[PDB]
């Protein structure tokens, strides 16, 4: 259909109120304005993790939590300017911009893509893509928010949490440590995810398709078999090469070593932050909710800390869903560190942060 | 047969009895050793280059690699590792742990198939870590600077001839792509370890002679790991095959870099090597002619011209320049290189408790 995220000039401010006049924002729970109210209350997944027998059943306790305890987090704003008409025609612009100049900060990996989808990256291949994000962020003007913000600053040295939660808090430190200047192997989601929808070769008429699709998975986890399934029915035209470069079943080594330009299925979870809070052929239907991992990163953690709390039943919930399978962009313990290295939304930019997010200290109040 | 490496100033007096004629020399390395001379690699690079199956690229590192390392060992720790008195205690340790009760040995130890396949949990690295220091005290294995357990920090400068600062500060670049202790939390214990192997394979002090000279041999020559295997799962050689059992090649499918500690390899035989096989215990003297294990290059110097960083770029430029995709692990340049800047002037040194983090080491050319 159309791509209904339309607006130019207070174009944003303008548009939010014409879209959704009776819908009313957040931020008593959130950094930036949101539809969350309230703290989910995710006790009843125990239940489920307990009873998951198989490791794809406990994969789905996981997921299904995750996408309810984020459901509402998602700072609306930033979204509908991430998937506005303007930003995906600009957005996608840039990375022919980039083969026209042969940028070799954002060839040395691009061209590799197929390589990276079975072996790790080179220092070069990193610090490429870092400065490719920087890059892309600064010719699309996508800085305009201080949601949208690049971070230059430094890790988060002591986190501070109600007294209950210290401990387990404490394990997660210790968990990032045994699953092992700046941030060089951070993925920039936005930046990632505009490329993933170049390399599929999506375009401004055909981006509803693919924001319509995220937003749907936004309102139900799915799992991996199960999204290349739907995407690879002989209906969709639109999905095929978005599928073509999943790197699932080649890469074999732990995904934190994957480049962050290699997709998977579990990173359209990514995706999702920028394309599918807002489903861009019908904006209005956003008001329900949309629950993608790193919603999360919006959740305030000053007062009570609802982050730290939504956290740790996560994590809880992780461990009692005990698989052997790769989480990757979605495990608790990755987006512990994205709210460690000082990430206040999905869609701030962290590589230049300095620090070691292990080295934080944990703190009771 | 026997294991005739057997002293009761016993170490020294051996030594002067098993290798009259050899003057061990510290002008190249920190302890004594046979190394006279830094070897050119330099040959190797045109081997490199033209390889071009994977077996054939790893075969001309591995290649480099014994040269590198052929006559670097510490003699005297080697000697100390494999005698006669040490192998009884130290197997008898994890005979009385095994039924202790010692939650610190055996929340790892317990879960070894587990670990063939997944990453250790924390407390299974500190665990290793701390029956590591216990197994050292108990045994009294540190009776040498050179088998010394390090208590310090990671050494914030690297000081280099001025040549190979580009191609050390590429290495740091390496080591950082690849990904108060705890950047040391998962550093292999090489003896720990190869002891931890040596009984779970089932090898008595009476046996080991068996598993020393295979280790010497090996230490001759490269070999690859199908090759390995295939010497070592006969269907007839019964000493060997629980040794083979333990290997986790095929079942740890993650990057070696997040194997625990204790968990074997073929590649990680090159451990084991450090300990039993510079010396073969069943005919010491024929230790005169070397044997290359890959971090017998802890024991090279960092001062002088710093031959430790010459020998270190060599093999880096070759790994590189063969283009290898194999998770070299233990073996691997950067993986030998992170243990020089951790500090260890031995591989039979503990470096568990030293702070800092090695990728933050600053070179400088002088």
């Amino acid at each position: 259909m159309e791509n209904l995220i339309d607006f130019s000039g207070d174009g944003l401010d303008r548009w939010l109120r014409a879209t959704f006049p009776d819908v009313i924002l957040s931020v008593g729970l959130t950094n930036y304005g949101s539809l969350m109210t309230s703290v989910p209350d995710l006790s009843h997944f125990e239940q489920m993790a307990r009873q998951a027998k198989s490791e794809q059943e406990k994969d789905a306790v996981y997921s299904k939590a995750l996408t309810e305890a984020t459901r509402k987090a998602a700072p609306i704003a930033a979204c509908a300017l991430t998937s506005s008409k303007e930003m995906v025609k600009k957005g996608l612009q840039w990375f022919e911009d980039q083969i026209i100049s042969e940028d070799g900060n954002f060839l040395v990996w691009h061209q590799n893509y197929e390589q990276l989808k079975k072996a790790p990256p080179s220092f070069e291949q990193l610090m490429g893509y870092q400065m490719s994000a920087l890059n892309w962020r600064q010719s699309v003007g996508y800085g305009q928010l201080e949601e949208t913000a690049v971070l230059v600053s430094q890790v988060i040295a002591q986190f501070s949490v109600p007294g209950t939660l210290v401990v387990t808090v404490q394990e997660m430190i210790k968990d990032m440590i045994a699953r092992r200047k700046n941030q060089i192997a951070q993925i920039d989601s936005v930046f990632s995810s505009y490329y993933w929808m170049w390399r599929a070769g999506i375009t401004p008429e055909s981006f509803p398709l693919l924001s319509d699709f995220l937003f749907e998975l936004g309102q139900n986890a799915r799992g991996s078999a199960k999204i290349i399934k739907t995407l690879d029915r002989i209906g969709l035209k639109w999905s095929k090469p978005l599928v073509n470069l999943f790197a699932d079943s080649t890469f074999k080594m732990g995904r934190i070593h994957m480049h962050p330009a290699i997709l998977t299925t579990g990173r359209l979870n990514e995706m999702g932050l920028c394309f599918g809070i807002i489903p861009a052929s019908h904006p209005e239907s956003a008001v329900n909710g949309s629950g993608f991992a790193k919603n999360i990163l919006n959740v305030r953690t000053d007062g009570m800390n609802p982050s730290a709390q939504l956290i740790v039943q996560l994590f809880d919930i992780q461990r009692q869903s005990r698989t052997l399978s790769d989480l990757d962009v979605v495990s608790s313990e990755h987006l512990f560190h994205q709210i460690l290295v000082g990430k206040r939304t999905a869609y701030q930019n962290a590589f230049q942060v300095k620090g070691n997010a292990t080295d934080t200290k944990i703190v009771g109040f």
